[PDB]
């Protein structure tokens, strides 16, 4: 379509909406005794232009998958996003002096319980990620027309996450992805580092591969002009704005950041800023070309049940590989991502069979997981996310996140615990559990096989919220028929007799080292009843129960992770003050070491022989 | 001092020890049967010519505070760090071949246990961050003359963690700050982006605001004249290298990162370099300037006791910065960081009275704790960072690296749990007790008032390892005489009559919560026991079961904070199995929302009217 260049009438008509979006951005935060209106008063003209002149969208269904996507990654302005939507009619604009209350949706920050937000991007620096999924998602997997606009604090772009973006977008060449940089000059107690060094930003933005270029933020025209050519690469609208901007007095000062106008001061303020509009008359919205697919909504099922065979050995991060191919090839919905580890997580078994499919993130897990949560938006794709386990602790934020975005994203971290050996104490994955449970929506898959893999693959196919799945990297043997039912939040007993001493309850690698306990036990004339958890979160609290008041009340936890927030404190969290009810814990006590596997499950406490130990001295 | 330009002799003995440091690192990857020779291979010259050209250091005393600092930020290419250890003399050579031995201290990465090992760097792109806080602590604290050299790889450049160190370096001027760009073409799994695209990877470092020079990586000469020209900036030397360079026939070549050469391959390898060698004569190490002040290393103590008044209120944000400014005039030592938070976290107060202690580290949380930790290396400093708890979440891979560092770094998190109010959930920390208690040698503070708050930044200060100090937005009575003694694992029972029927443990505003239960519940008749844990970890396990058998057995547990990790899960491992011991759960179940604090402390069911309930329930 051609770009439609403005009259005068038009043009007065996007200042007159910034300056009503100015007024509200004021009226709400007032209202509401707190916010952020110099953050929304230097995005005005911006925001007017993006709505009312350049985007195409439908305004009584913001989710519309046909729709150009906004990200407001600069998250604090939401009393700006909200205004627009109701300048849009989609929101009653009454509702915007509601904001911040508990009665009220229009909360601190966007969130997806507004139909208008797809991702909640409050932490900063998080936003273009999320755009750069999107807009990849556009061009590659939907084939549509829609284009994706993120915009950005001057402050947030200290943050390292969005240079793992800007980079992205240029290797992936999302000539459908464009950032507004609001160049404000100030940050919440201090300048920005750059300043009005507008030259120094588009040197930046140049050399990450994008096409830069500096506007006045406040003119509407350049605005419209600037937003309304495509490029053929990622574009950076970089653009000179001043903080609080129409707000006299108040603007370009330090000591506003998050300050609400009071009461006396925002009514002459108002006053002064309506006197500038021309007319009440607001412009309407333009819709989109409706060329995005179709996407179908039904369970993924596994083509078939797993093949492998009881008394084979496999890693089960191989069979993560492995059952994520197979599960690719019935549906199309997969996605998977690594970040330059799929030769060690083994999802480059995925992009073998399904290439066009398997999006390279390269050593950038903050990115990664924010491409992932941006793929998911609008049920597009169903993502696979790999790494080590350990290096999923650089991306906690935008998990965090996520699940404040109510996203759908799946997440497999390799390489847990200290028997990876030799690696050493960086590689060691020995938090995962406890980060991962803390999550709010978060399912915790630790399979102790490979068949226990492949159904954890295809359950968290088809489970909402965070799902993680921790796998391993020894090989240990397949323990389960290929035809063994398994669920989210059920346990499975592996190993009972009727004088069974304790329950042992391990995953993983300590399974297995809890099962060669059993054996070694056995000489001894003690048994033990052995108990695979599956899940970790949720914990499958009756059969654990079960289990123990049929192993006089005793159970032994045994885990390849530190004692805080893993299997252990789940476990006795579960079950405290359940009369005869004992638990005991082995894990690991300190920061590991270089070794074999064997040799540092010994060291720190979690091989057969520690469990053996442990067992007798519970019964004496 | 000037330049020593070196003559062809010198050059070769340089080549020599390129050379010795490959056989090296081939040798002991190979007899470990694990490691990373070709990445090793990649940077033998930068790390002959730094070694044994271009740095001043005690070679016998690797520790020394007068020596130039090397960061390994490629940590994976160990071997040959310790290959130029030995060269160097600390190390003996047959030591070498013990690499990843778990009876040796050769580990796979780098760790602190080494003499030559300031920080563990195995999570990629962290170590300029940490670099960083070394040249800044030398330039500006110490006021010496070493310099701080920090190599990195290709693909870690994908970090975003490396520009906020870029930006960093050159906010601050940090010319005495060296950077080596391994460019090797190679990540792990694929090519890096970049390729051999030298001209953008000097873009992007001028544009960051380094010095930028592109050199053959593998010509000695042309690395000893770009090492030997002090800039006015942080330079960075752009390094053309081959991955696996010198290995006939992987030079070059994919598929062979982290893997060892077969014997039979290693030992023909091996004599190919040998052959290349012209002598076996060492060069020697040359020592650093005597420059670097006397640190004391004595206990800090406040110069005061705290000057609260018991039912005055104050915020803990607001006594976190009082104290911290107050500890910092009874030590140097004290230093501050702070991402762009001052005015919300009170570390603004530190800033005005001791300025040049203070480090703004802008919005860059990942950052400003690798900052940390390098101005803490060799006990230079006495560091306190700070921003939301919440944002601590961006950083939880340095954290994590930190604890395997052996780093004495310190943490204040503000703006804990719900009672945050409208911000909303991005700005809520709900989960760091879960991520500080994951880390092994981490002590949590959660202090509950102005005084504890003073009391937790003095202990916390005196403190080994990871100190995290919780502190809260809103304003709470003080509580505790100034006079009353504070311990790291020693909790404090704030009520408690002879017929207390539940032991309530709350903490921050949860104690003031459960403290206006207590009220609530005398009308009823009822009496509890409350308790104020101090520290949550260590636990006062002692205090808590003494508590509970004089309460029933029964132990309520209330926090601003979800289920998982947190003080819930903390107590209840500490006591389960024990007779007649209970312990239920208050916490928030789910990502929050935008309301007035007390509205949202109703909601997520951990105010005071919740904790009334709960103790009801309990005697019924
Ligand atoms: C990852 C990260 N790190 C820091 C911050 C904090 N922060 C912002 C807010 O969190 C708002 O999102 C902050 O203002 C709080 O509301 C303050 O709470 P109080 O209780 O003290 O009232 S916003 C911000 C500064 C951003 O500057 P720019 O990017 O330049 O944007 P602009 O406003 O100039 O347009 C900071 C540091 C967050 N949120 N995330
Ligand atoms: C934060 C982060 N993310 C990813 C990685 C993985 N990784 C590296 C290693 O972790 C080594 O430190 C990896 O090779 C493991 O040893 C493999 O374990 P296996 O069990 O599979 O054997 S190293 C690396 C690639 C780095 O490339 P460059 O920066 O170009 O360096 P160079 O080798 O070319 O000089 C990756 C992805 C880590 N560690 N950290
Ligand atoms: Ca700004
Ligand atoms: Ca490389």
């Amino acid at each position: 379509e051609s770009y439609h260049k403005p009259d005068q009438q038009k043009l007065q008509a996007l200042k007159d909406t910034a300056n009503r979006l100015r007024i509200s951005s004021i009226q709400a935060t007032t209202a509401a005794g707190s916010g952020h209106p110099t953050s929304c008063c230097s995005a005005a003209e911006i925001m007017a232009v993006l709505f009312f002149h350049t985007m195409r969208y439908k305004s009584q269904d913001p989710r519309n998958p046909h729709n150009d996507r906004f990200v407001l990654s600069k998250g604090h302005a939401a009393p700006i996003l909200y205004a627009v939507w109701a300048e849009a009619g989609f929101l009653a604009e009454a509702e915007l002096l509601n904001l911040r209350k508990i009665s009220s949706d229009l909360d601190g920050h966007p969130v997806p319980k507004q139909a208008f937000t797809d991702v909640a991007t409050g932490s900063l620096g998080q936003g273009l990620g999320a755009a750069c999924g999107m807009a990849y998602t556009g061009k590659y997997f939907d084939k549509a027309s829609y284009r994706v606009y993120c915009l950005l604090g001057d402050g947030e772009l200290s943050e390292g996450s969005v240079w793992e973006a800007m980079a992205f977008a240029s290797i992936y060449k999302l000539d459908n992805l464009v950032a507004i940089l609001d160049i404000n000059r100030l940050g919440q107690s201090d300048p920005a580092p750059l300043q009005h060094q507008m030259d120094i930003y588009q040197k930046r933005c140049e050399a990450f591969g994008w096409h830069a270029i500096i506007v006045d933020g406040h003119s509407v025209e350049e605005l419209c002009k600037a937003f309304g050519q495509a490029k053929h690469q990622p574009t950076a609208i970089i653009a000179k704005t001043f903080k609080g901007r129409g707000i006299t007095g108040v603007e370009d000062k330090e000591s506003w950041h998050g300050k609400p106008l009071p009461k006396n001061m925002a009514e002459q303020i108002i006053q002064e800023i309506y006197s500038q509009i021309q007319s009440k008359k607001k412009i309407l919205a333009t819709p989109p070309q409706e060329d995005a697919p179709s996407v179908d909504i039904a369970n993924i099922r596994m083509p078939s049940l797993p093949s492998y065979k009881v008394g084979d050995k496999i890693a089960t991060r191989k069979a993560y590989g492995q059952a994520l191919a197979k599960l690719g090839h019935a549906s199309d919905r997969i996605i998977a991502l690594d970040g330059d580890t799929k030769n060690s997580t083994f999802s480059e078994i995925f992009k073998k069979e399904h290439p066009d499919r398997f999006i390279e993130c390269y050593i950038a897990e903050q990115n990664m997981v924010s491409i992932a949560v941006g793929c998911a938006t609008r049920n597009r794709t169903v993502p696979f996310c790999s790494t080590f386990a350990a290096f999923f602790t650089r991306a906690f934020d935008q998990i965090r996140m996520a699940a404040i975005s109510e996203s759908n994203i799946n997440l497999c971290g390799s390489h847990c615990g200290v028997s990876i050996g030799e690696d050493g104490p960086s590689q060691m994955a020995l938090e995962d559990l406890a980060m991962f449970r803390s999550v709010p929506t978060s399912t915790v898959f630790y399979p102790s096989d490979g068949v226990a893999t492949e159904k954890a693959v295809e359950l968290a196919a088809n489970t909402k919220g965070i799902c993680f799945i921790r796998t391993s990297r020894p090989e240990n043997a397949i323990i389960y028929n290929n035809n063994e039912d398994f669920q989210v939040g059920q346990a499975k007993v592996v190993l009972k007799s009727k004088d069974d001493q304790v329950t042992v309850i391990g995953a993983g690698v300590t399974l297995h080292e809890a099962l060669a306990a059993a054996e070694l036990l056995k000489k001894e004339k003690i048994n033990i009843r052995v108990l695979d958890p599956f899940t970790i979160k949720p914990l499958d609290r009756k059969l654990i129960l079960d289990s123990a008041r049929a192993t006089k009340g005793r159970i032994l936890t045994v885990e390849d992770h530190y004692y805080e927030g893993g299997i252990g404190e789940a476990v006795s969290s579960a079950v405290v003050g359940e009369p005869g009810i004992t638990v005991t814990h082995l894990a690991v006590n300190r920061v590991p070491r270089s070794g074999k596997p064997a040799e540092l499950l010994k060291m720190f406490g979690i091989d057969r022989d520690a469990i053996a130990q442990a067992v007798r001295g519970l019964i004496t």
